[PDB]
């Protein structure tokens, strides 16, 4: 911002609109520097509503109010042209939101409004060619509108106008010359122009500058992907070129800044720069520098026509052919010429400078070729001796600020290095002492400039930099810095270089030593209005790349240099305190951020100004002084230096730290002084876990006594603010204890993690802090016990076993050192004194609950690790045994106070108890030997003890370790199995009984006393048990038992149900007992399941996750229908899957899970298949040699009972049409058999199909609606496909070819279905005849027939004729290509929630192979079972077999 900015925003955002004009006329040009548009948002806003409120006024549509006011006029002419001159000097145009406004004002009846319209228009699409980003900004509007006016306005041109309309497709005139009413004389706005051109001619001139500029503009959106030939260039540059040449100055600018767009774009600059004459010393545009020389030019057309050259000057050709015109000899003919000339076309001259002296190097060659030089400096020191001695003038100084620059630029450019020839016999080193001299008065760009300059030559060669240095000119240097330093950036950027090229001699150096200029150079930094431009640019960057140069080249001021920075960081630090906080944190970052680079490099001589103690010292007082946020950049440049500096010597800066630490705790307790604890603690946590590699040293220093009495000091410190709360909140007093305790859990893990660490020593530092714990422990306010339990939990954490080695659970040495402090007589006493306070009731029962799952945890986590435990082993028995009996002792204590947070624990505690023998580390016969041990019937009671309190919990809780391999030997007990049988908690008893086959030997015992107890159970786990167990018992009386199944006698009948779980559970039950009567002789007689198939139909409607139903009713079907010998053949192609594939398959255990499907489905055929077809498995000895359907046994009279169902419901009849489509497509043989007059109810499937249009989508449906019809559809195509059964599908195309014509949406529909009937391919022969029998009956002629009479005269006619289009033409080129190629050719040549959950359901269903379908069908029967008993005795029959 600024002052003038600011002022202007608030003086154009609150004058009246009647005074916006008058103050707006004020401000004739903008004598300022380049800003940005985001300032003044406030004023584009209500610039723009006032434009929107007076153009919605006139109306916008039709300008009726033709006579205006002229205070509105007036205050959008001046609005308009001074938001541009505002405009063309600012920043960030793309969001310019106001062009959509004046469009309407190009229209408008107001002519200036016009003119000043277009020129915003004008600037702001002139820089589409540079910034590319104006097209979201100018897209507000079309570019074609505006292109009525490609015609050229003469003397009242045309009386006649021809309009162009649509429909009536001609070309007739509306009268103009009437004029009667202002109301009526792209299209109303086109007939308002119309009026404007003819009817008004008065202001012929000014609507032809008006027609110029919208052409102009048009150009400027896009100068349109454009028509470029050789002719455009050839007659639209020239005749542009002329109109600049002769015309006025209005449309001339429009003229230069349309050429100026053209230019920008770099195309065809070889026929632009030949019919552009630039290459000839008296061109066009130098005609008119010749014009604007000799007579005057409008300010803004000069500034345009200049801003059209600069451009012209960026491009190679072009500042070729301009060079070769000779620019540089013309600028220098007029600047020697005449001194009468303004100080602004100088000013002009030299920006066209700054481009073409710079865009081609023989430019330069020529200019210093042609004394160029030389003249500069003349016209330089004629222009500095007018400027002494008189007021400022701001032409004259911006003339020399661009001569500053001019020389810069032109100096700093490498292959520019021809300038330095004739810099000191010129009068140059004059003119810069002049300028040193009076620098005060110039602007300070002068003075920039001019440093780089003499910087610049001065490393350009040693040679004469004596002759500058006795002639006074580093006298005015030091003078010139003397007094109040200048307050810009480029001043104090240029400074350090020039400082440098002064210091290429050492006589320089020793002078500037002696009068210690370098004062200033370090000062720059803390001054508070600087330090704004210090935020703004990289300041401390460059300051600390200079000193470090500057002490690698000459370590002779090194001493001086350290003694003054160190100065200077005492000087900053002094400050800290007492200024406003966010000054310190910018300074301080600044501050640090140029000490990163500053120092502690790896060049030469930075080891020379890198002193640690000092800088040590520096850094605490900047940390003891100020907080700093973790995410800024500073704390990430302070820890990374002070991590460094650390890394250099730790041993003293953990001493010093140390030493500050104790020193600043012996003061006052303090509110800050707390914060500075808290942020010393944080800074030691960050420093000891960045510590990679440690010191032995390090390591014994922290256990050095000094620094043990100092943390047990801290420890005191932290105990004395846990004296009162108001001081330290609670949450205070917790958060410091917490830190405290992670700093000790912190080193802890160091110190242990070290090499080799001393057992003894770390013991010793280990029992110091344990028991200052314990003994803050005894405190009455336990309040705080929650930290310190996990406190000492992490002690048990940081003393654990490496686990290296995968699946290793087991103390390394840490057991001894645990072992070894006597913890369990901590944990009675803890655990006696805890049930105490428990008979006291004043804890919270989940406190409690939360209290016992800590100690269980501790316990359990303790002894986890420890050797032999619960082992009878002989000789280590003598504390591990006392252990347990602890262990048993506390367990008692605690029965009743298992929670869920305990659980866990107490699983640990079991899984440790008998860890070696789930783990099979027994070897079946150790085990089977233990039994008379101690430890065995001490894990005994206890697993009873654990059942006891498991089975006191809702089944909520249980259900999470509903799972668990201990039950599987917690209920192998008979007396325990029996006892959570009356639990009624069966989930447990399938899991296990999976997984164990003792479990079994009573299970299979125990089913006929509940045999009778199924009958209307509505039990979904007594039922699912029941058909597990039976199916169970069913495959171990065929792996060679037999007797055992045929005992089993009985019979159940079921209830009616509307809750699913029972249906599912009875469906489940029908697949076990019929899948068990078909294969194997069982006296258990069941009733006819189809009543239970209706009801399934009737209920899926309302139950959720219809998808399980849904499957088990379309597997009990096929099972319904196939037989024994149908599923071995199915298995034997499931085999030859696998047997093609010829792999490795060296191990039986992986063939077996991906063919569990198979091995479950019949044992028996897969065991005779593997008997006769063995497979290439291994088998654990070398390796092995290896290597239309018609079923029996069928139920087709079900199916055509089924057939006539004609249920009434929506799903269920979707879903029964599936399972036919399933069931023919599995077995198509049973369509064979059907009664030969059923077809006539293939008119409901037809019709049901043909109702809905998936095609002509038609509101209003349900996707409901469309799965009917798809799967409708869907099953007579696949009759089609699947099927070669002939006189059906003959009778099905007759109805189809009598019912088509009937109407439209049957004709496309029907159409439809054919052409799906002919895409997809089922097999060759099969569509050889399928295309036999329809060319017999001639489908062509009926249906082109119906296509051709319904034709009719309607909107949706033709795009149904698109539709039909295909069909025809693909039947077409089917039939007519014969019998071999036609297979070969193709085409083209919560209410919410359940609704899409039970659409997406609907999605998911689709048509599956019979494997997948086995697998996912029988994965409830397995459980998603991955190594049972029931694969290791197959597989022990195999390799027996």
């Amino acid at each position: 911002p600024g002052k003038q900015i600011s002022n202007t925003i608030k003086q154009l955002s609150n004058l009246p609109e009647e005074e916006l004009p008058t103050y707006l006329n004020n401000i004739y040009e903008w004598r300022c520097a380049k800003t940005d548009l985001l300032y003044w948002v406030d004023v584009l806003d209500r610039f723009d509503e006032i434009l929107k409120a007076v153009v919605t006024e006139y109306g916008l549509g039709q300008f009726q109010n033709k006579p205006m006011k002229e205070s509105d006029k007036e205050m959008v002419y001046a609005i308009l042209k001074f938001q541009k001159l505002l405009v063309e000097n600012s920043s960030n145009k793309s969001m310019f939101s106001s062009f959509d406004v004046v469009e309407p004002f190009i229209y408008s009846f107001e002519l200036d409004l016009a003119i000043e319209a277009l020129y915003l228009v004008s600037f702001f699409a002139s820089k589409i060619h540079i910034q590319r980003s104006i097209k979201t900004s100018m897209a507000l509007m079309k570019m074609e509108t505006l292109k009525t006016l490609i015609e050229r306005v003469k003397e009242k041109p045309q009386s006649m106008y021809t309009y162009y309309d649509e429909t009536t497709n001609n070309c007739k005139r509306v009268s103009i010359k009437k004029a009667v009413k202002k109301g009526i004389y792209q299209e109303i706005r086109r007939f308002i122009h119309a009026i404007r051109l003819h009817e008004m001619a008065e202001q012929h001139e000014k609507l032809k500058i008006i027609r110029m500029l919208a052409f102009s503009a048009l150009v400027y959106y896009n100068y349109t992907d454009l028509p470029i030939d050789s002719e455009f260039i050839s007659r639209d540059l020239p005749e542009t070129l002329a109109i600049i040449n002769t015309e006025s100055y209005q449309m001339r600018e429009a003229a230069v800044t349309m050429i100026d767009a053209i230019f920008r774009m770099r195309i065809r600059h070889s026929a632009v720069i030949a019919a552009m004459n630039a290459q000839s010393h008296e061109g066009m545009i130098m005609n008119l520098l010749k014009k604007v020389v000799n007579e005057d030019v409008p300010e803004h057309f000069a500034i345009v026509f200049f801003n059209f050259l600069s451009s012209c000057f960026a491009s190679g050709p072009c500042v070729s052919a301009l060079f070769s015109a000779g620019i540089v000899q013309y600028v220098c003919n007029t600047l020697r010429d005449q001194p009468d000339i303004s100080y602004r076309k100088r000013m002009r001259l030299v920006m066209g400078a700054n481009t073409f002296l710079f865009t081609l190097p023989a430019p330069f060659t020529w200019f210093i070729s042609e004394n160029g030089i030389r003249i500069l400096s003349k016209e330089l020191l004629l222009a500095v001796d007018v400027a002494l001695g008189n007021i400022k003038d701001h032409d004259l100084l911006m003339y020399i600020n661009s001569i500053m620059k001019i020389i810069s630029q032109l100096f700093k450019n490498a292959g520019t290095a021809e300038a330095m020839r004739g810099f000191l016999e010129g009068e140059f080193p004059r003119a810069i002492s002049l300028i040193l001299f009076h620098s005060e008065e110039f602007t300070p760009s002068i003075l920039a400039y001019l440093f780089s300059a003499v910087g610049d030559y001065i490393h350009n060669e040693p040679s004469n930099l004596p002759f500058i240095i006795e002639a006074g000119i580093f006298d005015g240097f030091v003078m010139c810095m003397k007094k109040e330093l200048p307050e810009s950036p480029d001043f104090l950027l240029e400074l350090p270089n020039l400082i440098e090229a002064f210091f290429l001699n050492s006589e320089l150096i020793k002078k500037i030593d002696e009068e210690n200029i370098l004062d200033r150079i370090f000062e720059s930094f803390e001054i508070v209005n600087l330090s704004n431009i210090i935020l703004m640019y990289d300041i401390g960057r460059a300051y600390g790349i200079f000193l470090e140069n500057l002490v690698r080249h000459y370590p002779i001021i090194s001493l001086t240099v350290k003694e003054k920075i160190y100065n200077t960081m005492k000087n900053l630090e002094s400050m800290i305190p007492n200024t406003d906080p966010e000054l310190m944190r910018l300074l301080l970052g600044n501050l640090f951020r140029m000490m990163h680079r500053a120092v502690y490099r790896k060049t030469t001589n930075n080891q020379l100004i890198t002193d640690k103690g000092l800088l040590n010292n520096r850094i605490i007082s900047m940390l003891m002084l100020i907080e700093i946020p973790t995410e800024t950049e500073l704390y990430t440049d302070v820890m990374n230096i002070l991590m460094e500096v650390f890394d250099e010597d730790q041993t003293y800066v953990i001493s010093y730290i140390a030493k500050v630490i104790d020193r600043v705790m012996k003061n006052k307790v303090t509110l800050e002084n707390i914060e500075k604890i808290k942020r010393i603690l944080l800074i030691v946590n960050y420093l000891i876990f960045k510590n990679e590699e440690t010191c032995e040293e390090f390591i014994k220093h922290c256990t050095s006594k000094g620094f043990l009495q100092i943390v047990k000091r801290i420890s005191q410190y932290f105990d004395n603010l846990k004296k009162d709360t108001a001081l330290v909140s609670v949450a205070k007093n917790e958060s410091l204890t917490n830190l405290y305790y992670s700093f000790t859990m912190g080193i802890l893990k160091t110190v242990y993690r070290y090499s080799k660490t001393n057992a003894k020593e770390y013991l010793k530092i280990f029992g110091l802090l344990v028991e200052d714990l314990l003994s803050k422990t005894e405190q009455i306010d336990h309040l705080y016990y929650t930290q310190r339990m996990h406190g000492l939990k992490n002690y048990i954490m940081v003393d654990k076993s490496p686990q290296q080695y995968p699946q290793k659970n087991e103390f390394v040495v840490t057991q001894e050192y645990l072992m070894g402090i006597n913890l369990s007589e901590t944990l009675m006493e803890h655990a006696k004194n805890s049930v105490s306070m428990l008979k006291d009731e004043k804890i919270t029962m989940d406190a409690h609950k939360k209290v016992v799952s800590s100690i269980l945890e501790v316990l359990s986590i303790y002894v986890r690790g420890i050797k032999n435990l619960f082992v009878p082993v002989k000789e280590p028995k003598k504390k591990v045994c006392e252990i347990e009996e602890h262990v048993l002792i506390i367990v008692e204590l605690l029965m009743d106070y298992i929670d869920k947070s305990s659980i866990e624990h107490l699983l640990n505690i079991v899984k440790t108890a008998f860890f070696v023998t789930l783990r099979k580390q027994i070897t079946k016969e150790m085990d089977r030997e233990n039994e008379g041990s101690a430890e065995y019937k001490r894990r005994n009671i206890l697993g009873s003890f654990f059942i006891s309190v498991f089975l006191n919990l809702p089944k909520e809780e249980t259900e999470a370790v509903l799972k668990s391999d201990i039950f599987t030997i917690l209920v192998k007990n008979k007396k325990t199995f029996k006892q959570v049988y009356n639990k009624n908690c069966f989930g447990l008893l399938q899991y296990a009984a999976i997984k164990e086959s003792r479990v079994f030997s009573h299970l299979v015992s125990f089913i006929p006393k509940m045999t009778k107890q199924v009958g209307a159970s509505t039990d979904p786990a007594f039922l699912k048990l029941y058909a597990v167990g039976l199916v169970f018992v069913a495959m171990r009386d065929t792996l060679k038992k037999t007797t055992v199944l045929s005992r089993f006698i009985g019979n159940i009948v079921f209830a009616e149900s509307t809750c699913p779980a029972v249906v599912e559970a009875q469906g489940i039950v029908i697949l076990a007992i019929v899948k068990l009567k078909i294969e194997y002789n069982l006296a258990i007689t069941i009733e006819d399941p189809i009543i239970h198939l209706n009801r399934i139909y009737a209920i899926v409607e309302t139950a959720e996750q219809k998808e399980g139903l849904v499957i088990l009713a379309n597997l009990l079907i096929r099972r319904v229908i196939e037989s024994k010998e149908a599923a071995k053949e199915a298995v034997d192609t499931i085999i030859k899957n696998k047997h093609l594939g010829k792999s490795r398959m060296y191990t039986v255990h992986t063939v077996c899970s991906n063919l569990r499907n198979a091995l479950f489905y019949s044992i028996s055929s897969f065991l005779e298949y593997l008997s006769s077809n063995f497979e290439c498995i291994s088998a654990g000895w070398e390796e092995i040699r290896h290597k239309i359907k018609i079923y029996s046994g069928l139920n087709a009279e079900l199916f055509r009972t089924l057939f006539v169902h004609r249920a009434t419901g929506k799903m269920e009849q979707i879903v029964r049409i599936h399972s036919l489509c399933l069931l023919v497509v599995s077995f198509p043989q049973l369509i064979s058999t059907l009664v030969p007059e059923d077809y006539s109810f293939f008119m409901y499937f037809l019709e049901n199909h043909a109702a809905y249009s998936k095609s002509l989508k038609p509101s209003a449906f349900q996707q409901e609606d469309k799965t009917l019809a798809y799967w409708s559809g869907h099953f007579i195509m696949l009759i089609f496909n699947h099927t070669t059964y002939v006189e059906v599908k003959k009778y099905i195309l007759e109805k189809v070819l009598e019912l088509l014509p009937t109407s439209i949406n049957a004709t496309v529909i029907f159409s439809e279905l054919i052409q799906e009937i002919l895409t997809m391919r089922f097999s060759k022969n099969t569509f050889d005849e399928n295309t036999a029998l329809v060319k017999e009956m001639n489908c062509l002629e009926v249906m082109i027939r119906s296509t051709m009479q319904i034709d009719n005269r309607r909107k949706d006619y033709g795009s149904i004729m698109e539709i039909l289009t295909k069909p025809m033409e693909y039947i077409t080129r089917i039939l007519a290509v014969d019998e071999k190629e036609a297979f070969y050719e193709e085409v083209t040549q919560q209410s919410s929630s359940e609704q899409s959950e039970k659409n997406e359901f609907l999605k998911s269903l689709c048509i599956l192979p019979i494997s997948k379908l086995i697998g996912k069908e029988m994965e409830i029967f397995n459980a998603d079972e991955r190594m049972p008993f029931v694969q290791k005795i197959l597989e022990g029959s195999i390799i027996s077999n």
